[PDB]
């Protein structure tokens, strides 16, 4: 029933937005009434940070994956397409989610700690690069993490939400591999 | 008494979000009364659209200034510094016009209607510098241009508002211009 409540929150929300989805229209989807509602939600809001909590981790864990376990551009390549084709596969979720970060504390808590890590993590490779003499040390690491981080969270989201201007989402991998991969070995 | 009105409002916005400022509040302090207020603009919403509109277009009217009249770094630097001045010295209409886009059709058709201007004048920029055999003929001009303008977007407007994550205020113009850069110039 937790299941049936975030499975109907995902379906209703690839055809409109949270503030025009009601707890009735959840509990009708899940087969429950809307008091059974809010013994597994308090709030509609719940239901999204929810969705976008499991969607994020399923994103880190692939990305934990691949780093327990080809040339560099593959490397960063591979890496972005854990993001491509996680948040690809979820762009209600993404979209939601993202919008909630302006209204909800938790959502913008929780956006912030991922982007925190997925950082850390991309400046420990960058650096382990510089280490092993592949990268020049340019800019300082965390700094050049950061910003290819924000550029990939907006080039990604804008792109899956068709905005203008976007990249076409079918070129959006193969732009950001090129901006990684020059800002990272170029001097 | 429209100029009084304006002010106002982006004195305002330092302090508090345009929902905790009420027509009242912005009439008080342009020495008016709010139906005097209904004469200048239908709304508050209003009073932010055309404060986005006069930063957006001194931004644009800055850039155009450069096109019209040094080594390919500081060409890129002194473009993106456009943008760092102009949003860095109107901060609380940045922040507030950018979490506009959300909830304002006019708001969200500004930003896209200057961010596709920008983009097409960044690769016609980009494609020049192909022509006479300074650049690689890497990605098309366009996409790049598309994901470097989205980057600056997200990592000025993170740094300026001291979001976690982001660039320090102090380092944010050395890093997207190594970015640029190397992603332009780079093979
Ligand atoms: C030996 C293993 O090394 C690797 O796999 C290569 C690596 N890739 C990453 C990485 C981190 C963040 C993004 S990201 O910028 O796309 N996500 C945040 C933004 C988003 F969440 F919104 F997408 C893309 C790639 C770190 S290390
Ligand atoms: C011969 C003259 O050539 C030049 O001056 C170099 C040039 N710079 C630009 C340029 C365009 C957009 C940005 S931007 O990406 O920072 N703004 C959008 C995003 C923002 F609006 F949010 F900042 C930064 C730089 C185009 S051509």
């Amino acid at each position: 029933r937790e299941l049936a409540i975030l499975a109907t929150a995902e379906n209703l929300l690839e055809d409109r937005p949270l503030a025009d989805i009601s707890v009735d229209d959840l509990a009708k989807g899940a087969g429950i009434s809307r008091p059974t509602f809010y013994f597994y939600f308090p709030s509609k809001e719940a239901v999204l940070l929810t969705l976008l909590d499991r969607v994020v981790n399923q994103a880190d864990m692939a990305l934990q994956t691949l780093a327990e376990n080809t040339d560099r551009e593959n490397m960063w390549r591979t890496g972005i397409n854990v993001f491509f084709e996680t948040f690809g596969s979820h762009k209600a979720v993404t979209r939601a989610g993202q919008a909630a970060r302006a209204t909800s504390v938790e959502v913008a808590e929780l956006w912030s700690t991922f982007m925190q890590k997925w950082i850390a993590y991309t400046a420990a490779v960058i650096d382990a690069e510089r280490d092993r003499g592949a990268a020049p040390r340019t800019l300082p690491a965390h700094e050049l993490a950061t910003a290819l981080n924000l550029m990939n969270e907006r080039t990604l989201f804008a792109s899956f939400a068709g905005e203008q201007p976007s990249v076409p989402e079918a070129r959006v991998l193969d732009t950001l591999v090129h901006i990684w991969v020059t800002s990272i070995y170029g001097e």
